[PDB]
Parts: C-alpha cells; sequence; structure tokens
C-alpha cells in the first residue's frame, strides 16, 4: 500500500502570527504543469493535515518570517507543531527567531523536521507559542509523509 | 521495488545568485567513507535532478546564503524550485532572506520542503527568482525521494 | 519490513556549541498524547543515532541558534552531520550562521536534509566545525528515515 502523505502550503496570502492561532494553509496542488491536491488517505483542513492512517511520519514545516523591527524592536517568534488543540505542542518540533534590536528589514527562513507516531483522527498544525511584535509569516507550508 | 531518489549538493564552491539562473550542484557523494553517488532511477545534470519515474516525490533543499551588504544594503534573495524552464515555478517550495539594513556580515540558511507529484523528463532545479544585491550561496543541497 | 528511523532531538536544555564536540540530543519522545521513542532499527545514543540496518537514509537536523553579539561580535558557527569520529564531516550536510556586526539579540533556525547511504555502526551526530564567539544551540534535532 502506497504511504499515507500530504502537503499544505500558503504560498500567495502573507499573514501575520497570532498567538496559540494555527496558520493558514489553504493550498494543497504545488505542480504548475499536472496542478492536482497533492493528498493520499490525509485531509487538508484549511489550517493543517488530518491523519486518517495510524503510522510513524515524517513532518516538516517551512516559514519565511518577515520581522521589519516595526512597531517595536526587536521582533521575535517560536513555533511548534500541535496535536490536536494548538496549546498541544510536540516537543522536537520548536524553531525560533528574532531579530536584531538595530535597524529594519530582516527576513527569515525557518524550517523544522520531526518523526512522530501518529493516530487516525490526529491533527497537525503550525502554531506560534512565543511572539514579540507584528511577526509576518510571508509563507508557509507543511509536509506529512508516512514512513512505510 | 526501491524508491527512486537523488541527492546533488555544492559544498565547496560559493556561487553568485543571478536571476532565473539554476544554482551549481556538482556532487552527489556525501559519505566520506563508502564514497558513492546516491542516485537511483534519477539523473543529477549538474544544476539539478531529472526525474525518470512517474510517482510522489518529498523534495527539500538547502542554502546558505550570505548578505554582507556590499555594495548595497540590504541584500536579499527569493528562491523557488522549478520544473523544467527556470521560470516554471513551484508554489510551495518559495523562501526569501533579507539583510538588516545597517551594519555587515549575516549568514542566514534557508531549508525547504515540498511533496509533489512528478512525470518522467520532469528537471527538478533551484531558482532564485528576485534578489537584491549580490547574493553568496555559499552552499546548496537538493534531496529528491520518491514515496511509495 | 517497516524501514529504519529515529528520531533524537534536545527540547527543553539549551547548550554552547565547541569545536567538534556533538551535540546533545536526550529525548526520543516527541507525541504529547501516546508519549514513546520514535526508534525503529536505530538506536540513539545521547548525542545522536547509530545505523543498525544497512540501507539508504533521508537525514535531517534543525538548529535554534542563538547569536547575541556577547561577548564579541559578530558570532558564528558552521555545522555538519559527522559519521563516526566528529571530524568525519559529510559533505552536502553543512550549514553555516553568522550575525551582523552591529546590535545584539538574533535568533536564526538553520536546518538541513541529505541522502546517504549508510552502513551498520555509522554513528550519525551534529558537530560545530567552526565557531566564532558563544554559539547558543537554544534546540536541536535529528531524523534519520530508511528509504526502502
Ligand atoms: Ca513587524
Ligand atoms: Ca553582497
Ligand atoms: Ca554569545
Amino acid at each position: 500500500t502506497l504511504p499515507a502523505f500530504g502537503f499544505a502550503f500558503n504560498a500567495s496570502a502573507p499573514q501575520f502570527a497570532s498567538l496559540f492561532t494555527p496558520l493558514l494553509l489553504p493550498s494543497v496542488s504545488p505542480n504548475p504543469n499536472i496542478t492536482v491536491p497533492v493528498i493520499n488517505d490525509t485531509v487538508s483542513v484549511g489550517d493543517g493535515i488530518r491523519i486518517l492512517r495510524a503510522g510513524i511520519y515524517q513532518i516538516s514545516y517551512t516559514l519565511t518570517i518577515s520581522l521589519d523591527n516595526s512597531p517595536v524592536a526587536p521582533e521575535a517568534g517560536r513555533f511548534f507543531l500541535s496535536l490536536g488543540t494548538p496549546a498541544n505542542i510536540i516537543p522536537g518540533s520548536g524553531t525560533a527567531v528574532r531579530s536584531n534590536v538595530i535597524g529594519t528589514g530582516e527576513v527569515d527562513v525557518s524550517s523544522g523536521v520531526i518523526l512522530i507516531n501518529l493516530n487516525p483522527g490526529d491533527l497537525i498544525r503550525i502554531v506560534p507559542v512565543e511572539l514579540i511584535g507584528t511577526v509576518d509569516i510571508r509563507a508557509a507550508a507543511l509536509t506529512v509523509a508516512q514512513i512505510s
């Protein structure tokens, strides 16, 4: 049987990060020639991916983060993957960024990869858990791929 | 059947990013003890990987990017994976970096992971699509692994 | 047969980077609901993962790096995965970060993904190979997943 997988992303709609608020991931169709959902036995719900098949999964997320130092300097965010409710964070999935206190204009990329046992009904989302300032998420992506 | 895969990288030759110009990836042999091509039913062409087998693929890329703020400040780059011609970018694969307008010396890492349906003949490359300044790509890497 | 895999991380104990000294990765159990080792035919040794099964592996690492510019500015680190002894670095796995020479407070994420042929007894670890200053590794993670 082909492994379960899913890919959800936001390529064209920046969003500001809010505490314990899952990032929006409206798209599932990355190939520009044969443009179809890259989904097999998972469900993209609009802010993440729901597992339908118990198994071991490799999960990645990638964020492009603009910390322009307005209206406060520095700006910072700490992000995790969450299982179910947004506060139910996954240790091992955390990443964090912070700008310099001087100047303006920094844009950074955070990406993380984990492996995790998951079960039917588990909802995987990207959640900001600590924020300073207005943290602009220019793009976001979430990959889920069963190891089998 | 073993999944198709390929790994192409540039570990020892920095290159400046140019618009719509695929990054050079001359090496395929990462193990320092048993130093062999990590290639199975793909082809490394020198600036990316060509697919030979239809399937679902997890693709990653990793870049170490020096934005020294010379000759302009800030410096910035936006990168995507491309399918076929360099302008045929893959939504969901984008990353971007930008230095502070003040000071000098920033070096950043961008990494992205996607899942994508691909077909025989598809050529996957890393492409800069927007640039400010002289963006020094100190190291680059591209992984392609079929999910099957 | 299910692919070999392992996940080792450090979520709750920052460590400063030292030359040729593998980063500490004490945890293997990321799911907060069903909290179990995500290990199959590998061994987590406390500073990395030992391979038990010959095969092709996708390996990732993710670091959250604080470069506060004290006691020197800038601060910088270059990291690789190592095979066996810490100086036996894997070309293609390198990443590097450096702060601005001005100001303070930068926190960056580095993540890298490779594919590699590996053999029983191979020990995979994350190693700093060049350092400037006191480079604070706030969190670290290492994924190993056989492609089969
Ligand atoms: Ca802001
Ligand atoms: Ca420059
Ligand atoms: Ca320091």
